[PDB]
C-alpha cells in the first residue's frame, strides 16, 4: 500500500497521459494567408530550410520577409540559427517587433539517412524556441521542405518537453507550462492530412512523456492503467496478466525478472482489428522495463541513471499502436507490453537461477542485468503462440544493449531480422520517417554457440561478449518464438535513439506508422 | 515486527543512553589538597602540560612529585608520555607503588588551531590510561593548563569508550566495564563551574556513544526514543513526524531517502525556550543517517564500513541542545533531527526519481548516495518555515561529503556560511572549544549551475564533482531555506572530525556550546 | 644495434617468410585414381562433406570406403568428426591400419554467410589431423564440395600452424616440424587450377605466419625486409620511407606513432602493374602495427596480449598483393604497409600532442592507443596523392577497433564504405571466399562532430565512444583522403577475424583475391 | 542597470532595435540585432550589434 498523497499523484499522472493532446498543428502557406491574412500568430516566427530552399523566390512572398530576413539568410551558418527583428509586422500578440529566426538545414545526407535531415530541423526549431518571450503563445514555424511526415515528428520532438516537474508543474500532473503552441506551415497542402499529422505528433510526444517520466510516476501499474485508459477511450481490447498469475501461467521469464519489485510485473496485450480485411497481421512486443537497476547484478550509479528510459521500446510500440487505432490503419495488431521493474531485494532472481520460460525452454541466468531479452522471450512466445491469430510479422522493440550504441550509434536503431525483405522495408520506413535504423549481423549459426549451458537449454548471456552483442541478444529472443510462427521477425534495438541530452526523443512510433503504411 | 530478544536489547540500549552519566569530574589543586589530603585516588596519576608548564615551581608542590617524576619530565618527548614508579605514596587503592605518567603537550599551534592543543591532551591521557592495572578505579589527571572548556571536552573524549560490546558488555546494555573514573585537577578553580564542565563532558560522551553505536542498536526508532526520554526528563518539547506521514505532509526528501528501510524515517524537532528574553533564536538541523549503504547507488564495503557514523551531525546538534537545556543557556533553540536509514531494496528511491521537497522545489535524483543534502533540505525548510518562530541563525551539521576530508582534513570541520560574521564567530568557537573548523568556498553563483536539471528544478548532484564539492553540497541545502528566513546560515560538514581510528570523537556539541556562549 | 645472435635469428626468420612454401596441394578424384591407383598417401584419410553429400552413391567408389566408413557416416554428428580403422588398405606409409576420419559439414548458412560453411571445414580437418601418428606424412583430404576457393583457404588455415617455437623449432627459423602435407581431393577437376589454388593457400599461410609471429621476430624492419625479398624474387617495385625521413617528408602521423620504438617506423609501398590494360586501379593500405602497447595510453596486460596481431591488416594486403602478382591478375595495384610499433618511452607521442598529417590536416591526440587510424590516415593520403597513378578504389585493412567485435563479431570483418556498389561487391567476395564481412553504418554527417577539437582540425578519438565506434574510426581515415581521389573507399575493420583461439587465421588475402577476380 | 543608463543612448550604434535587444537579452546571455546603414570601416550594409 502507498501513501494517499503518492496514490493521488499517480492517478493525476495517469490522467495526464491518457488525455495528452499535442501542442503542434499543421497548415500550408496559402491556407495560412487565407486564414490569418498576413497577421503573425505571435512575436516570434521561425523559418527553416536548406541553403537553396531559403533562396527560392517564393520565400520573398512570405508575410514576414524583408531585407533584414534576407540578411539573416546570408549570415546564418549551416546547422545554425540567426535571428532578426522586424518592426511593425502585424501580429496577434501586438508587439512593436517580431523576431524572425532563420535556420539552415544541411543537404548532405548519406544513403543510411533521411534526405530531409529532420534531425537538424528538430535542433534548429529547439534553438529558435529559446527566443520565446512569453508563454501560452503560438509560434509560426515555416518549413521549406514538403517531407511532411519526418518534419511532423521532428517538430513534435523539438523544444521544451511536455513532461516537466519544474516551477510547480508537479501540482499540475507534470504538464509543462513552458511549452509553446507550434503552427507548422508547409509550402504546399500536406500530402498527409493535418489531423493525421497531429495524431503522429501526439504519439511522438506521448512516447516522449512516458520515457521522460521518472519511475516513481511511470510504474508497471501506471503504465498498465494508461493503456487501459486508452482502451476505454478508443475501444480496443486489453488483456493483463499480472504478478503471481505470470508464474501460475508459465511466464517464468517476465515473472522472475519482475518479482523482486514493489509493483508487480505485467504482461499487457492490446488488440486492434480494423474494419474489413487487414493488409497484414502484425504482433508488436515492447521491452517495458520501467527501471533497470541491474537486479543482483547491480549497475553502478552512472550507468543506472537514465534507466527510466528502459521502457522506451514499450512506449514506442504502445504509441505506434495508438496511432494505428486513431488513423484506422488497415493492419491487424497485437501490442504486448512486457512490464517489469528489474529490482534488487530478497526476492531477486539470481545469477545462477534457472528459469522455465513460457516457451518451455529453460534459461540459466548468468547475469540478471540481461533482463530484457528474458522478458521479451516471454513476450514473443505469447504473441506467436497464445493469441487468437498467428501474426505474419513480429516486431519487438527494446532498449536492449549498450553494444547497440557502439555498433550503430545514437541515431540509428539496430535491426536484427530473419528475412531480407522485412529488413529492407523497415530500413525504408526509417529513412522516410526520419527514425532511422541500420542492420546488425544476422547469423544464428554463429550466435547460438555463445549461449551453451551446462544444465539449462541456454544461458541468458554470451560466453564471449565481443562476438556481435546486438545480434546475440536478438538471437536469444528468437529461440522463444513459437514453432507455429513462420513469418518475419524484426528485432529493433533502440537503446540510444530513444534519448538525447535533452531527454526522450519519442523515437519509434513514427517508424512503425510509416512501416505499416507501406505494408 | 522484531524478535522479542532484539526488542528487549533495543529498550535496554535506549535506557543506557537516556540515563548516560559521565565518568569525568573536575576540581583544582587546592580543593584536591583540602579534600584528599595528599592521598591519591588510585595507583595511577597523570600529569599533562607543556614543556614550560611542567618546569613551573608549582609542579614540585604536587602530592606525587619526587625526583623520579622530575626525571620523567626531562626524559619525556614532545607529544609523548613517560612513566615512573613512586614507592610508598599514599593512595586510596593501597598500592605499594603509584605509577606517575607524565605527558608533554606541544606549544606549537597554527592560527587555525586551539592554542591549548587539546588534541594532544586527549592522546596523552589515552596513552596514560593504558597503564591502568585494575578497572573501576579513579585516576587523577593533573592538567597544567587553565583552558578549562577545551580540556574538559578533550578528557571526555579520551581513553576507552563508554560504548562497548566486549567481554559480556552486550548483557549490560553495552555500557563498557573498561572505563576509568577520571578526576581532572586544574591548577586554579575553573572559570566554568565543575558541574557545568561535567554537563559538557557528558554531552561529548553521549554524542560519542550514539556515533559509536552500530545501526542494529541505534536506529531511526531508538534515536527518536532517546530524544523522547530526554524530553520527559528535562522538560523540553518534542515533535515527531514519522514514516508515511512524512509523505502525506509533503516531506518528500526525507521520506524518499528513508522509505526503503526496515525502520521508518522520522523528522524529530525539539524545542527549548529559556526563561528570559533570549539573546538569539537558533535552529539546529542534523543529518541523522543511522546507516548510509548508498541506497541503489550502493557503496563498496570498504567505504560502507563506518557509515554508522553518518548520524554524527544529528548526535552533535542533539547533544549541543542537551547541554544548552542542562546549563540553561539563554538561547532559544529548535533542534531538528533528520532521521533515516539509506537502505537498499524494492522501495528504494532511485537514480532517476524526482522528489517533491517540502520546500516545493523538485529534485532529480542523480545519485542516491547523495542522500544527506536531500534529508537536510527538508530539515532546514522545516526549521525556517514550519516552527512557531523564525530563527535568526540556522546551523546544520552533517557528515556530508568525502570532499570535506580532502579539503579541510580530519580535524577541521568545513564551514559553508552565507555571512562573514557568523562564519568568524563559529571559527572562534572552534578555536576556543578545540572542536576546530575551517571555511570552504562560499560562491553560490558558481555552485548553482552544477545542479541544472532537464526536468526538475534541480539535481542532487553536481555535473562536475571537481568544482568545490563541500561548497556545492552546502549550496544545495540553501536552495531549500524558506523565503521567510533572512538570517545567517552556517553549514557544518563534519564527515571526518566525528571519528578517528579509535571510533567516535564526540565532535560538535562543545563547539555549539561555545558558539552559544558568545552570541 | 642488436646482439649478433638476435640479428642472426631475425635474418633466418626473414628468410623463412620470403621462401615460405605451402604444405597443401590440390587434385581431384579421377586424377587421384589415375596417379595413385587406390594407394592412400598415408595411414590417415579424411572425408568431409554435408549430410547429403556423404550419402551420395559416388562416395562408395572412394578407395577407402567400406562398411565401417559407412557406419562412421551414420554415427558422425553435424559439425563433428568420427574415426574408423580400415585393415589392409593399401597406403604409401605401409600402415597395418588406415584411420578414416569422417566430418559432417552443416548446410545451415544465413544470408550473411558462405553457403559452403568453410568455417566448419577448417574445424573438422583440424580435429581430424590431431589423429596423425607420425610426422612428414601426406594426408589425403577428400572433400565433397566443389566450392574450390573457400575450401582451399579453409584447408590452408587448418591444423597446426607453420609458425612454431615448440621443441627446438626456434633453431629451424620457427618452421614447424608438426605440420602434415595435405592433399585436397575435390570431386571434379577444380574450376580454378591446382597451382592457382596453391598460390592462394600459400598466401593464407604466409599471412598466418606473419600474424602469429611474435614482435621480437616480426618487427618493422623484418616485415620490410620480407617485402623487399618478395620484390626481388617476383620482380615488383618497392618504395620505403623510413624513420626520421617520415618526419622530414611530412608523414607526421606514422612518424609520431612509431618514433618511440626501438625499430623505426616505415611506410612501405609496393607496385604491381599487369601486362596490358588493367580492369581497375586499386590501392591497398594496411595497418602494420607490429605491436600495440597503447603508447602512453598504456593497455592493461590482458588487452595487450595478442597485440602482435595488430599487423593483421598489413599482412592481409601484403599477401593479397602477392597472390595478385603470382597469378598475374589483371589489376593494377599499390600496396602500402603502414609499419610501426606503438611503443612507450621518452620519445612517445603524447595524449595532447598535435600532429601535422601528410594530408596537411592537424590531429590532436586525445588517446595514443587510437594509433591505427592515424597511421592509416598517412597511408591513404600517400596512396591517393603521392603515387604515379590515382586509384579507382582504395581498400584499407586494419585490426582497428574493439568495437568491431562487439558490432560484427569474430567471423565478420566490418565494412565502412562510401559507395553501395563497392560495399556489395566486397560482401559478395566475402561470401564466395568464406572470409566473410558485414557492413557498419556509413553516416559521415553523424561521425564528423565526434572529432571536434579546440586547437587542431580534428581529434583522433570520439568525444562519445558509444556512437558507432567502428564507423567513426573509418570516418577519421576518410578525412585524410586526397581531394584528387573521387573513387570508392572500402575500410575493412578485421580486428577479430584475423585470429581465433589457435592463433592467426590468415583472414584477408583470399577475400581480396576474390574481390579482384570479379572486378 | 548600466545598459539602461541614459549615456548608452548617446553611443554611435544605438537605435530602437538596440533598445529592444536590451529588453530581450537574458542575464548572462547575449542578443544580437542588425542596424542598417550605420557607418563602418568595413563598408558593411548592416552592422550587427550584440548586447550582453
Ligand atoms: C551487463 C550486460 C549483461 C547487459 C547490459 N544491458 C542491460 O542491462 C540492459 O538491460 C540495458 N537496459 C541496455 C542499455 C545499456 C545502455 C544504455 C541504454 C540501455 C549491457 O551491457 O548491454
Ligand atoms: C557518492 C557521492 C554522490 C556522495 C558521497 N557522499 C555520501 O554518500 C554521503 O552520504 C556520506 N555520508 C559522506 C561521507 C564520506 C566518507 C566518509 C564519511 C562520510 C561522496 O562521495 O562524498
Ligand atoms: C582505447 C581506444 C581508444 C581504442 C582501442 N583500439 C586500439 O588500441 C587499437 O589500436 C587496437 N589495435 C584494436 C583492437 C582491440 C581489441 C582486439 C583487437 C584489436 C579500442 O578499444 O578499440
Ligand atoms: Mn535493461
Ligand atoms: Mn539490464
Ligand atoms: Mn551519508
Ligand atoms: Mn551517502
Ligand atoms: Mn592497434
Ligand atoms: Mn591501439
Amino acid at each position: 500500500t502507498l501513501p494517499k498523497a503518492e496514490a493521488k499523484e499517480l492517478s493525476a499522472f495517469v490522467q495526464s497521459c491518457v488525455e495528452y493532446k499535442t501542442n503542434v498543428c499543421f497548415t500550408d502557406v496559402a491556407a495560412y494567408e487565407s486564414n490569418q491574412k498576413g497577421v503573425l500568430s505571435s512575436g516570434l516566427a521561425v523559418l527553416v530550410g536548406t541553403h537553396k530552399q531559403l533562396r527560392d523566390p517564393a520565400v520573398q512572398r512570405l508575410p514576414f520577409y524583408n531585407p533584414a530576413v534576407a540578411e539573416a539568410i546570408e549570415r546564418v551558418k549551416e546547422g545554425g540559427t540567426y535571428g532578426v527583428l522586424v518592426e511593425g509586422l502585424a501580429n496577434a500578440a501586438g508587439s512593436k517587433f517580431v523576431r524572425v529566426v532563420v535556420g539552415e538545414v544541411p543537404t548532405k545526407a548519406s544513403r543510411n539517412n533521411c534526405p530531409a535531415r529532420p534531425d537538424v530541423v528538430t535542433a534548429l526549431v529547439t534553438a529558435a524556441l529559446d527566443e520565446v518571450k512569453e508563454p501560452n503563445t503560438t509560434v509560426d514555424v515555416f518549413v521549406l521542405s514538403n517531407a511532411v511526415l519526418p518534419i511532423a515528428a521532428a517538430v513534435a520532438r523539438c523544444g521544451k518537453h511536455n513532461f516537466s516537474a519544474k516551477d510547480g508543474a508537479a501540482a499540475a500532473a507534470y504538464n509543462s507550462g513552458k511549452v509553446s503552441r507550434l503552427q507548422v506551415v508547409f509550402p504546399e497542402p500536406p500530402a498527409i492530412p493535418p489531423k493525421d499529422l497531429e495524431a503522429v505528433a501526439t504519439s511522438t510526444q506521448l512516447c516522449q512523456r512516458l520515457v521522460d517520466a521518472p519511475p516513481n510516476l511511470l510504474t508497471t501499474a501506471t503504465f498498465t492503467e494508461i493503456a487501459q485508459g486508452y482502451a476505454k477511450a478508443l475501444g480496443f481490447d486489453v488483456d493483463v496478466i499480472c504478478g503471481d498469475d505470470l508464474c501460475e501461467r508459465g511466464y517464468g521469464g517476465i515473472y522472475s525478472v519482475g518479482k523482486a519489485a514493489f509493483e508487480a510485473p505485467r504482461l499487457v496485450t492490446l488488440l486492434y482489428t480494423p474494419k474489413g480485411t487487414p493488409v497484414k497481421k502484425v504482433s508488436l512486443v515492447g521491452k517495458g522495463i520501467v527501471y533497470d537497476c541491474g537486479g543482483l547484478a547491480l549497475k553502478p550509479a552512472d550507468y543506472m541513471k537514465l534507466m527510466k528510459h528502459d521502457m522506451g521500446g514499450a512506449a514506442a510500440v504502445f504509441c505506434g499502436f495508438l496511432t494505428a487505432v486513431r488513423l484506422q490503419q488497415p493492419v491487424q495488431l497485437s501490442c504486448t507490453l512486457c512490464l517489469a521493474e528489474n529490482a534488487i531485494g530478497p526476492k531477486s532472481y539470481r545469477n545462477d537461477d534457472i528459469i522455465v520460460m513460457k516457451s518451455g525452454k529453460t534459461v540459466e541466468v548468468i547475469n540478471t542485468d540481461a533482463e530484457g531479452r528474458i522478458v521479451l522471450g516471454d513476450g514473443v512466445f505469447h504473441a506467436t503462440n497464445e493469441l487468437s491469430f498467428t501474426p505474419d510479422v513480429v516486431i519487438d522493440m527494446a532498449t536492449l544493449t549498450g553494444a547497440q550504441g557502439i555498433a550503430t550509434g545514437r541515431h540509428h536503431a539496430g535491426l536484427y531480422v530473419n528475412e531480407e525483405g522485412a529488413e529492407a522495408a523497415m530500413l525504408r520506413a526509417g529513412r522516410e520517417s526520419g527514425e532511422t535504423c541500420f542492420p546488425v549481423l544476422y547469423c544464428p549459426e554463429y550466435h547460438e554457440p555463445e549461449f551453451k549451458s551446462n544444465h539449462a537449454d541456454m544461458t541468458n548471456l554470451m560466453e564471449r561478449r565481443d562476438n556481435a552483442g546486438v545480434s546475440c541478444a536478438g538471437y536469444f529472443i528468437t529461440t522463444h518464438l513459437s514453432p507455429k510462427f513462420t513469418g518475419a521477425h524484426i528485432h529493433v534495438d533502440l537503446a540510444y535513439p530513444v534519448f538525447n541530452s535533452n531527454g526522450a526523443t519519442g523515437f519509434g512510433p513514427a517508424l512503425l506508422t510509416e512501416y505499416f503504411r507501406k505494408l
